[PDB]
DNA sequence: GCTATGAGTGGCCCCTGTGGAGAGAAGCCTGTCC
DNA sequence: GGGGCCACTCATAGC
RNA sequence: GGACAGGCUUCUCUCCACAGGUUUUAGAGCUAGAAAUAGCAAGUUAAAAUAAGGCUAGUCCGUUAUCAACUUGAAAAAGUGGCACCGAGUCGGUGCUU
């Protein structure tokens, strides 16, 4: 026999509940058969269970670092073009000016070169930094003098320029000296060093005994922390403005402070409003005045000026040769793309119609179709001609509304439609029943004081065009739907004029001139094809021409594409295209939301096939879930449940979907004293899911609130935590100074961590058990080993290719191929006493225990809680909290329940002495405070990483476990998504010495 | 008589600020419809 | 929020 | 239940850019003193990298989504685990079957 059973579910962002149960309410347990090498073969389970999963993530932090990597990318680009314009110049002074730049990072050892980079001399260099402390000094000097200047100080200058070249927020173009930016740089340094010398005068001249700590203490949020350390500029102002109120003579410095402008650095954040014209004008002025005496500047000069203004069109996208899955770009020759030959290489209009449509939905009828444009005319001809379709009108003498007729249609449109932006009902009834059918009172039904359709287009194109004629012809319906495509594709007035270009020989040059001003946003939701294009086989009108004219039927979009009598349905039916059925993983990306809940419902569909497989695959009666995107899930279940059709091919539904709602089972649980604290365990989503299941099977259809209540009670519930392997970032990007450590990673492959610094604290892939011998001690003996290694994400595509080898770089000889096991992040491991941890890492465990808790301790905690707070009858109230003073004797219950917990699972002795010392002392505090701060002392045994907490005002702090090593002989255990499979074997028996 | 290793404990640490252009989805309000 | 790392004391044994 | 039409709000995906921050090196520290050190001077800027790198060599790609174990598979993927009853501190016992 196949009993009949039902599933529950319950939905979250972390967490997937699913409970099974009979008609009875009952749940059933079956005795399992366990796979491994370990005596137990057989482990007895309830069918009820909870998975819990990590919090799906977005894409947007992979695209601002790709955008990143772009810009810097691009950036080196620049530079690169800027050398190699200079090269041929440079080579003739110094051929290697360019070797001692690029090498310039690296220590002195390492230098091929002389250590100094721009002369490779002592003189020469102390002699620019004196002459020119700044590179506004040099950029000023270089803008006003009149002299042959040195040709490194040119190609600094230009390359200052080029690196931060400024933002583009503006198109076209915006002490008398030509480079104000550099003049008010100066000028400021100037302002800073005034400022600098006077405060100095003064601290020492009045309070010297802080100069010390104000101009040497590198680690306080003085102005040697402000200049060497990393103290900000906020940060300076907020530790100086008190000593500068301890001084006289600084009311000039405060009203700085007070302006943010005492001892401003020049690269300074402020910087982003800087307009690159300036920039362009001091690059000009610089090229213009060096020009007689460079014969290659003045020839390169627009070459180095576009240089600087060139940046790619954002509706272009990335110049990628075919293989990048972002690009679109449609390129007409192989060249390499140049900022000088960008113009004859990319088609420009072609790639920003690739960009517009490829984000453009395909019509729903006709997926093989794009839709037209929202603004588009024949768009706006189908919303007015539905719009009146089903206008009903009252005029005197008429028993019935009447419908309009399409003569009716076309002389309101031309009458008020091509006049006026909007039509009103009021003016409606005043100009066209009220003046050209001369009826005095008429009610109009169905329209809220204003038509939502307008030919607001028509009306753009009679302002513009201002020929009516040429509007109202249909030979012109392609060229003016042809125009409004090009209108809403393109934002670029170039575009638009160049393709444009083609039809301006009907119209004269203001005309095409304010077309090209206008702009259309927004889409519709049907394609000309649908609406216009295919035509009845007997009457051949479209949709559009039945909506003209119908008759005495005035079917609307809807009608026609149901009508059976007329081939529209047929045509959309059969333009259904069988593709391949999605997969449902990506069906499952194909919907609106965000991934964390894609990836819940993915999850809850395993949970489902896994429980069918394990109930001999019988498909259940009901399934109940609880959360559009749910009506989504009910669709998904169905479509994978009911899959075989009746001869007459409907739908047999031998599985029913419900769909529930939480406010249901929390009105069953406050009425039946069912409730639940979120803090004491993870049990609390089997549960609901269970209620969940029973409420939809009752409602659908003693014994049943005590089989509830058993049920509630009991303490084996199967939680499994899904493992992960770990992906992303390879560290911690905050780059730290250099250190004689073995822990720090190197930025490039030669750059030496000892002598540089890098990278700190990489993120563990998974780590592998291994068995074998290192060499330990000053001897070199072998020693026969079995531990756990940490593999980086880094290093996992170098682990995978080859592990042998990878290995032997670690030290490790004699490597058993066979005995390597990958254990992936929150791998489970079962110690003595039915103690259990989850490997957190390779050096860190968490906490694998989950405390069962009686219910009614649950319910004098949840009453307890909210003493004060209940949301009842006056007599219910009472109740509860008599009911509440009645067992005061709980709480000590519950502390003891705590502690043999505790010393069962938790080993956190100090804490737990701390704990029970600060319960003593405390016990004379009003009862609901004893109950709030008892429900945060939970934190200490609920599952996953420890965490601190605080009770009354004494804190706890979190107890680590800072060593792997009890798990190298205990029992791994590999479990199911749902926990009911289970293959356990033994570490010990492994890897003996 | 001296060191080395591991073992635990407590505490500190973690990249951020903005602009432009579009496309789409979803949640509410009104009207007509299948 | 949770894992990585450093400064510190200590346990423990090989020598 | 679904589709279209007007409005409010939030959220998601892609591209273009900018300003920083961090790191190493350069910007002769001087005086007295064996040195520890004491005093004085100065301090604003500059170059390069900004996930290791990869081959498809692009002015491209490199952090989202996908993953219990065993057999077959490159992988997507397919396949693999007795039942009923009586009990309950992480599940225990009893009866039939292979």
């Amino acid at each position: 026999m196949d009993k009949k059973y039902s599933i529950g579910l319950d939905i979250g962002t972390n967490s997937v509940g699913w409970a099974v149960i009979t008609d009875e309410y009952k749940v059933p347990s079956k005795k399992f058969k366990v796979l491994g090498n370990t005596d137990r073969h057989s482990i007895k389970k309830n069918l009820i269970g909870a998975l819990l999963f990590d919090s799906g993530e977005t894409a947007e932090a992979t695209r601002l670092k790709r955008t990143a990597r772009r810009r810097y990318t691009r950036r080196k680009n620049r530079i690169c073009y800027l050398q190699e314009i200079f090269s041929n110049e440079m080579a003739k002074v110094d051929d290697s000016f360019f070797h001692r730049l690029e090498e310039s990072f690296l220590v002195e050892e390492d230098k091929k070169h002389e250590r100094h980079p721009i002369f490779g001399n002592i003189v020469d260099e102390v002699a620019y930094h004196e002459k020119y402390p700044t590179i506004y000094h040099l950029r000023k000097k270089l803008v006003d003098s009149t002299d042959k200047a040195d040709l490194r100080l040119i190609y600094l200058a230009l390359a200052h320029m080029i690196k931060f070249r400024g933002h583009f927020l503006i198109e076209g173009d915006l002490e008398i000296t030509k480079a104000p930016l550099s003049a008010s740089m100066i000028k400021r340094y100037d302002e800073h060093h005034q400022d600098l010398t006077l405060l100095k005068a003064l601290v020492r001249q009045q309070l010297p005994e802080k100069y010390k700590e104000i101009f040497f203490d590198q680690s306080k949020n003085g102005y040697a922390g402000y200049i060497d350390g990393g103290a900000s500029q906020e940060e300076f102002y907020k530790f100086i403005k008190p000593i500068l109120e301890k001084m006289d003579g600084t009311e000039e410095l405060l009203v700085k402070l007070n302006r943010e402008d005492l001892l401003r650095k020049q690269r300074t954040f402020d910087n982003g409003s800087i307009p690159h014209q300036i920039h362009l004008g001091e690059l000009h002025a610089i090229l213009r005045r060096q020009e007689d005496f460079y014969p290659f500047l003045k020839d390169n000069r627009e070459k180095i000026e576009k240089i600087l203004t060139f940046r790619i069109p954002y509706y272009v996208g990335p110049l990628a040769r075919g293989n990048s899955r972002f690009a679109w770009m449609t390129r007409k020759s192989e060249e390499t793309i140049t900022p000088w030959n960008f113009e004859e290489v990319v088609d420009k209009g072609a790639s920003a119609q690739s960009f517009i449509e490829r984000m453009t939905n395909f019509d729903k009828n006709l997926p093989n179709e794009k839709v037209l444009p929202k603004h588009s005319l024949l768009y706006e001809y189908f919303t007015v001609y539905n719009e009146l379709t089903k206008v009903k009108y009252v005029t005197e003498g008429m028993r019935k509304p009447a419908f309009l007729s399409g003569e009716q249609k076309k002389a309101i449109v031309d009458l008020l439609f091509k006049t006026n932006r909007k039509v009103t009902v009021k003016q409606l009834k005043e100009d066209y029943f009220k003046k050209i059918e001369c009826f005095d009172s008429v009610e109009i039904s169905g329209v809220e004081d204003r038509f939502n359709a307008s030919l607001g287009t028509y009306h753009d194109l009679l302002k513009i065009i201002k020929d009516k004629d040429f509007l109202d012809n249909e030979e012109n319906e392609d060229i003016l739907e042809d125009i409004v495509l090009t209108l809403t594709l393109f934002e670029d007035r170039e575009m638009i004029e160049e393709r444009l270009k083609t039809y301006a020989h009907l119209f004269d040059d203001k005309v095409m001139k304010q077309l090209k001003r206008r702009r259309y946003t927004g889409w519709g939701r049907l394609s000309r094809k649908l609406i216009n294009g295919i035509r009845d086989k007997q009457s051949g009108k479209t949709i559009l021409d039945f909506l003209k004219s119908d008759g005495f039927a005035n079917r609307n979009f809807m009608q026609l594409i149901h009508d059976d009598s007329l081939t529209f349905k047929e045509d959309i039916q059969k333009a259904q295209v069988s593709g391949q059925g999605d997969s449902l993983h990506e069906h499952i990306a194909n919907l609106a939301g965000s991934p964390a809940i894609k990836k819940g419902i993915l999850q809850t569909v395993k949970v489902v096939d896994e429980l069918v497989k394990v109930m001999g695959r019988h498909k259940p009666e009901n399934i109940v879930i609880e959360m559009q995107i749910t009506k989504h899930v009910a669709q998904i279940l169905d479509s994978r449940m009911n899959t075989k059709y009746d001869e007459n091919d409907k739908l047999i539904r031998e599985v029913k979907v419900i769909t529930l709602k939480s406010k249901l089972v929390s009105d069953f649980r406050k009425d039946f004293q069912f409730y639940k604290v979120r803090e004491i365990n993870n049990y609390h989503h089997a549960h609901d899911a269970y209620l969940n299941a029973v409420v939809g099977t009752a409602l659908i259809k003693g014994r049943d609130f005590a089989t509830v209540r058993k049920v509630l009670s009991m303490p084996q519930v199967n939680i499994v935590k899904k493992t992960e392997v770990q992906t992303g970032g390879f560290s911690k990007e905050s780059i730290l100074p250099k250190r004689n450590s073995d822990k720090l990673i190197a930025r490039k492959k030669d750059w030496d961590p000892k002598k540089y610094g890098g990278f700190d604290s990489p993120t563990v892939a998974y780590s592998v058990l291994v068995v074998a011998k290192v060499e330990k001690g000053k001897s070199k003996k072998l020693k026969s080993v079995k531990e756990l290694l940490g593999i980086t994400i880094m290093e996992r595509s170098s682990f995978e290719k080859n592990p042998i080898d990878f290995l032997e770089a670690k030290g490790y000889k004699e490597v058993k191929k066979d005995l390597i096991i990958k254990l992936p992040k929150y791998s489970l491991f079962e110690l003595e006493n039915g103690r259990k941890r989850m490997l957190a890492s390779a050096g860190e465990l968490q906490k694998g225990n989950e405390l069962a808790l009686p219910s009614k301790y649950v319910n004098f905690l949840y009453l307890a809680s909210h003493y004060e707070k209940l949301k009842g009858s006056p007599e219910d109230n009472e109740q509860k909290q008599l009911f509440v003073e009645q067992h005061k004797h709980y709480l000590d219950e519950i502390i003891e329940q705590i502690s043999e917990f505790s010393k069962r699972v938790i080993l956190a002795d100090a804490n737990l002495d701390k704990v029970l010392s600060a319960y003593n002392k405390h016990r004379d505090k009003p009862i609901r405070e004893q109950a709030e701060n008892i429900i945060h002392l939970f934190t200490l045994t609920n599952l996953g990483a420890p965490a601190a907490f605080k009770y009354f005002d004494t804190t706890i702090d979190r107890k680590r476990y800072t060593s792997t090593k009890e798990v190298l002989d205990a029992t791994l255990i590999h479990q199911s998504i749902t926990g009911l499979y289970e293959t356990r074997i033994d570490l010990s028996q492994l890897g003996g010495d």
